[PDB]
């Protein structure tokens, strides 16, 4: 992996951008000639292949964390699958032309970029890429980082270990079909049980959930069984802390959380996808995509306008880039 050529490198890209929050189908523009980021010396280049959308990009774009934004004009994406072109100085755990991934804003809801991955080049720091999977398509590892990480995370503040039980609330979307197969397949749980609608128990189940249940027939806190965790991906904290047993723990990732519930926001770390490489190599973790996947580079403000629908099935993935 030696330099690749500086004039090799442009320095400016296509992307969509916003100059002003509001909807994405009012803000978000096509911009032909982005300036390309420069990188620092902890960062890395990359050369976009696929880029994942999640919740958080609307929810930022209609300028609800403008506090502790960035500055507009904003280009959106914070999960990346590509190829490494350009390091940084400092940078030890890559070379040009590794293939990567990752969700390039370590603190979600502070400072992220200005520079998202919804561009044929972006600026990511080392500390939030791994290697992508050899087994995994660019557009299978662009779907994972923020989803996989907020799952794990979750689980982790939970105490998820083995033998325990786990309650999901919100099995089908991006993050949920994690929580359900990470809770299986790497804490160990003897028992998993989530709720989705009616036409997405199956999947629910071939994820390794125990227990579909359908919310839109019954109502999961109202049954005798309780869990040891219950992790919220839907934002009903009130209902959650009635389904867990006395000493579980009680996670959410749609505030406000009603106590003895919590509420965090992922740290996005490479480490943790390094830890999750030998699951998702073997495949007993696997990517999560929505049949309308992948939508190409000029269909973005359809494939935001898909998620905003709250119906999203795993992960909305845009490709080519
Ligand atoms: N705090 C953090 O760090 C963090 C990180 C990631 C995400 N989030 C937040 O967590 C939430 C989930 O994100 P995501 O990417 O997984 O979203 P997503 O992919 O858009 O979630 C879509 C899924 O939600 C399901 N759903 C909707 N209402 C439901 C309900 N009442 N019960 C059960 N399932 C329901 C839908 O299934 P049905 O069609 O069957 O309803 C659909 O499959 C979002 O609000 C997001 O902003 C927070």
């Amino acid at each position: 992996g030696a330099a690749a050529p500086s004039e090799s490198i442009p320095s400016v890209n296509k992307a969509w951008v916003y100059s002003e929050y509001g909807k994405t189908s009012d803000v978000l523009k096509f911009d032909p000639s982005v300036a390309v980021p420069e990188i620092k010396e902890d960062q890395v280049l990359i050369k976009v292949v696929a880029a994942s959308l999640n919740p958080v990009d609307f929810k930022r774009a209609l300028g609800y964390f403008k506090d502790t934004d960035s500055p507009l004009p904003t280009i959106p994406g914070y999960d990346v699958a590509g190829v490494v072109v350009k390091v940084g100085s400092q940078v030890t755990k890559f070379k040009v032309g590794d293939e990567v991934y990752g969700d390039l804003n370590e603190t979600a809801l502070v400072n992220p970029t200005r520079f998202g991955s919804l561009a044929e080049y972006t600026a990511a720091d080392e500390r939030v890429l791994a290697h992508k999977p050899k087994n995994l398509s660019f557009i299978e590892a662009a779907s994972l980082p923020l989803a996989i990480e907020t799952a794990h995370e979750g689980l982790e503040r939970a105490e998820l270990s083995a033998g325990k039980s786990v309650l999901v609330l919100g099995g089908a979307g991006g993050v949920g079909t994690h929580i359900i197969q990470l809770a299986k397949h790497v804490f160990g749980a003897s028992k998993v049980a989530a709720t989705a609608s009616t036409k997405k128990l199956d999947l629910l189940r071939t994820l390794g959930a125990d227990l579909a249940i359908d919310y839109t027939k019954e109502n999961f806190e109202d049954l005798p069984e309780k869990f040891d965790v219950v992790y919220d991906a839907v934002g009903e904290t009130d209902k959650a802390v009635k389904a867990v047993k006395e000493g579980g723990k009680v996670v959410t990732i749609v505030g406000p959380a009603t106590p003895p519930a919590i509420l965090f926001v992922l740290t996005s770390k490479g480490s943790v996808l390094e830890k999750l490489k030998p699951y998702l190599e073997s495949g007993k973790v696997k990517p999560v995509l929505d049949p309308t996947s992948p939508y190409p580079f000029t269909k973005v403000v359809e494939a935001f306008g898909y998620l905003e629908s709250s119906r999203a099935t795993g992960k909305v993935v845009v490709y080519p880039i």
